[PDB]
């Protein structure tokens, strides 16, 4: 289905680390979590990756995963098979030149002395826990990686305005038989299939009639004082594909619920008492 | 000829899916259904995919197609030949982060929590239909695939200032007996020679209680001697999505002449017997 | 040769398409014939392709025509060769989402049903004639191709503020003894060598006199008096490499037609009232 | 049809918001309402904006909608396109420096204190329903928004001379089932389309005879006991050709009434008694 | 050569507009017809549009139009090109609020309801016939678009001291091979000659038998046309507006001559005294 609310722009977002394996926030605390303080955290061992580049988000990218279509003589197309395997990474820019940030692009410093940081000859392995959270009006749609290994990605990027910076790409790695990487958000994903409910009310009504509008094409009159099986009958009475036994109407007083296949609205309303009628949804 | 009905636009347009060969709206259908509640429709398993990019549309691209000019040492040029033959997809740019829209993306959920969403590996197995539905002004081109493979065509898009997208190339896989896919508006494909009209009899019988047929879906009853306005609203029946306005009716007493935007048939012969009754095309 | 009317703009222009060896317009017929009513025209066979889009025009380009030049230990450099035969093609960008230009890019309609065009797996032959019309500005250069293969060049174009595109290359292939294509125009090509000739009107302005400017000299002054033989020693006395044996005078009754070497001008006129001194072609 | 009345001059008016989706008051019961007090209306959750400029009256304006004439190679001057999707507004000025209209312009009062109003770093979502009224000598076209996104338009005014204002510009946006905005008034829109009628009342004539006109042109004389058969005869019968047929006539308490499609009224009267005759719609 | 008739000063105009392609009133027609009641004219359904600002007057203008000079190596100036077509329109200002104002400027009301207009998002197509009355003097220089696309051209104007605004551009385009406007005056644009009269030839004749088109119905009958010019108070009597005073008549022996504003077309007269009356064009 089309939802408006999870159609997502990355305005704001942070990315944090830790040693392979420590579990994310679980996903009703992300919604709570303050997130530029990870010493604040239930889920402790998190800490910042440090400033990220506004112009250079994440890139949630692959390599490999060419594939062709294969058939036989007699049916030439029933089969896609992959000549070579996906494997999965992400590109981050950090931005910041502590030792916290060129730890991730060059490794553990190899030096002990106070103020300076060393590196030696290649092929040192990095594997760290991973952490995303982008952040748009409060709703957060989290990350999670138990573990990737991390190498740079390009060359450190200096200009004379532009801030520098130090690409460096995670690759996700299978850990010890959890998932891959992970999606957090508590009311997107194995969410409870609950059917749309419009909330009618008639709003105080004394005496005349009323209109419902069903998938943009009008009912006929409803009186003020008509019952449910009323309601329900009205609207199946539409001239618009769907039968009676569709929809499903409750009564509370003033109060109905209306569920059904198509989306309800008023047209006309005459009801000559309260506010007249209205139609919330759940 | 030149027509200026059919130079499409493609302003706005609707994606849908469901699993592997169930059938689309027929051409008739397509022209009367709401695009938006798939569960009203005749034609049921169909799901909307989901909020899709207003710039990166969707893409009916090929890979092959790589084809020869060839003859013999007497004759030089007598047969262009296919040295590969056509791979053939749709590129569709999904904007929407919920379960149903990453579902497409990176195959099934693969845990039990509420609230998340896992990855274990790079291949999967995501074969489903495809009815994608294009509309400007009235007209209405859909495109039908009873079979498709789908697969991640790059990375995860993000922005600061524009949705972030999902792009999976839906791949055509020959299914059974059926076509690779079919384009459907009813105007256009296969054209009737002139707009149809349906005979009816009362053919001089008595007492004359009978039933008709349109849409697949049973009229009102109706009696002896019945004007062409008590056929026609007759035929304008509720259980339809089709209003009396749209219908047109004409007699010579024994015989009547019928016509509209769906088939007419004989739903059940006159009760009384007699000379009977009979409906067909002109 | 310089021809200023045969410098073509494509500013408008008609694609037709019929059975394989049917025959085009006469260039004395391409003249005269209706291009919106292909139905009306004297060459009975033809329609039209419907609409094609105004930024691409067809592209008359060709694969293939390498060639180098080979020799011998006995005799350096002998002889060029070919490598590969020439591959003529044109592209068509087709507008229309009709049957009429559904069918060139998909080649025939796979389903019999009404309201839907199927398409399947494989290769499909689809050769047809092939005219062209370009129009520039009333003259109108015909093209014809008696057989033509018809293939799907790209992916369907569909954007949101521009016309969907249909992009289908037409392969040239020999039928029987004609051709491979034609261009027909009766203006300009296999035409007489039409002489050039210049009209000296001089009629009225009896007294004075006037020069003319031949090749860009000016001869001296010659009187309105004068005859054909001093009209041509006048125009032969100019320095420019020319005699009286390369130039021809006539005349209509003082009124003279005159054809050479080099073009003629007024050059100055000093003649009486009346107007008579002008020249210019025939 | 030209209406004196329905051209409008903006003299006095009143502006409200509300939370997104709540209704404006139904036409019907627009012309009754207390304008001061958006408490105790027909439907209820509207505010006052407070004092908009004098002056700067609120424009609704939009952005973007440039469009383009698009063609083919061979008709031009096809349907025209919008290059960019029409985002309709309206911007507003107010007066006043109070809570009220400040939470308008720079979003929700970021300080619990009593006595100021401190404000934060920006990109604050400020999404409102938004109802205007134009008033006009008891004519009062009002006008509803369910959802508009409030944001500031340019500097706050200041001056000795006159009032400092706000300027605040409402984006329309969509919100559900609804439309972007819609005008009400209840006389105008969708109101019954009924024909003229003009009264001919013989002010108690008792013998003699008169001229009606039509259209500025007279006809011949109409006894004071002429029948309604013979009126629309004689008004018939003039020289423009708006035949016999053209006219509707009837009479009750002596008197005539005419419609049809020119405007009548009365000529030169010779009528004994009473006022003379008299006309006019009624 | 110059005429001071034609130096037109618009001091006062009508709008109207109806469904695609309808015609408007004729030359000869247009010099007769009464301007504010388009229902009294049968050419066809035309409406007026309403009041329009008494100072901005329809603004003809384009879009497009640019141009520069091809040339070659050799010659440097040989044609002109544009490299955009002309894209034509006329801005109108209309200024009453109605219904009949606002389809025109916001598409088609969307809403169903009593004394509510509404309207959703931009894409609506808004397609009318144009006919434009500029009267000065009682000259009036019709203008027609056969097929114009309506679109708002900016903001609504309101002002507390003159009139309110609606200003809608409508942009010209191609139908159906007609021109895509006509400027109409039967005095000015074509036959600017000596007046057209028409001959009757009495033949061989006997008694009152008769008909005679003028306008396109024939007069009324006449006794054996036997006396000189009496074909006047018949002609000039059954004439659609046009009396007595504008028909000028001359006879002698076989032959009546007959000219005026409106066209004589056939007739026939006392028939079996021989060869019958007769009638041409001179």
């Amino acid at each position: 289905a089309l939802k408006d609310d999870a159609v997502l722009i990355a305005a704001r977002g942070y990315v944090y680390t830790a040693a392979v394996g420590t579990a994310a926030p679980t996903p009703s605390q992300l919604k709570l979590i303050d997130l530029e303080h990870p010493e604040a955290w239930d889920r402790t061992g998190w800490d910042l990756v440090g400033h990220t580049s506004e112009d250079d988000l994440p890139e949630f990218g692959f390599d490999g995963g060419d594939s062709e279509v294969r058939g036989s003589w007699q049916k030439k197309k029933l089969r896609e098979v992959e000549t070579e395997e996906i494997a999965d990474y992400v590109v981050i820019n950090l931005t910041q030149f502590d030792e916290t940030a060129l730890e991730l692009y060059f490794g553990p410093n190899q030096s002990a002395t106070p103020g300076i940081f060393g590196v030696k000859s290649g092929s040192v392995v990095n594997e760290r826990a991973l952490l995303i959270v982008i952040v748009d009006n409060d709703v957060r749609l989290g990350f999670h990686a138990r573990k990737a290994s991390l190498k740079r990605e390009d060359a450190i990027s200096l200009a004379t305005d532009e801030f520098g910076a130090l690409p460096v790409r995670a690759t996700f790695l299978d850990y010890q038989s959890y998932n891959l990487y992970e999606w957090i958000e508590e009311d997107w994903f194995n969410a409870v299939d609950a059917p749309v409910v419009y909330l009618l009310d008639l709003g105080g009504a004394t005496g005349g009639d009323y209109t419902l509008l069903v998938g943009g094409k009008s009912t006929g009159d409803i009186a003020y004082n008509a019952n449910a099986s009323a309601i329900k009958t009205a609207i199946g009475a539409v001239d618009d594909g769907v039968a009676e036994s569709a929809w499903t109407v409750t009564a509370d007083g003033s109060d109905f619920e209306i569920s059904g296949p198509l989306a309800v609205a008023l047209g006309v309303d005459s009801t000559t008492g309260g506010s007249g009628v209205t139609v919330d949804v759940v």
